[PDB]
RNA sequence: AACAUAAUUAAUUUCUAGACAUCCGUUUAUGAGAGGAGAUAAGUCGUAACAAGGUAAGCAUACUGGAAAGUGUGCUUGGAAUA
């Protein structure tokens, strides 16, 4: 799921709603924690912020 | 080359990338050298035309000649024509 969201912020694309979700959702572990914190941060600065 | 994301306010992105470089040609300038026309203006050689200009003149054309010009053939009068 990070490749995927990755790949959308480098061709300037929108990211779903539900692909977030899923991250979130998945978190097994105190380290995964700190990247689910990094990519909400790049959910928020993205054109479906809104959709959070 | 023209799709793909997204969608419980709604929007994002694509909506391209090469090759528009030479031209085939076309004008003008330059002019080795070879000619023409005109004027300069004392000359040279002849006297072709104007008088029946001393072989009437001229036209087209041909040949010939230092040069005007000469000769032929048909045509014209812008000549003459009684012995
Ligand atoms: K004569
Ligand atoms: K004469
Ligand atoms: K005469
Ligand atoms: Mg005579
Ligand atoms: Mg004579
Ligand atoms: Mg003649
Ligand atoms: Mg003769
Ligand atoms: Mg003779």
């Amino acid at each position: 799921l990070a490749s995927l969201m990755d790949k959308a912020y480098e061709r300037k694309l929108p990211v779903s709603s539900l692909s977030i979700s899923r991250f979130v959702d998945n978190i097994a572990s105190r380290e995964d924690l700190d990247s689910a914190e990094y990519y909400l941060y790049k959910f928020r600065h993205s054109p479906n912020c809104w959709y959070l």
